[PDB]
């Protein structure tokens, strides 16, 4: 349910993730599996999965 700015820029490896630039706002929906969590970006509205490490 928290909220996060994107730390540096990136681009989706898979197509089902999804793609963040520098100071961009996301929100995470659920993280329990671990190594890729369920985000939505704030700035746009677009929804998909990023490593869990970009943030956490």
């Amino acid at each position: 349910s928290t909220l996060f700015e994107a730390l540096y820029d990136y681009e989706a490896r898979t197509e089902d993730d999804l793609s963040f630039h520098k100071g961009e706002k996301f929100q995470i929906l659920n993280s329990s599996e671990g190594d890729w969590w369920e985000v939505r970006s704030l700035t746009t509205g677009e929804t998909g999965y990023i490593p869990s490490p970009y943030l956490a």
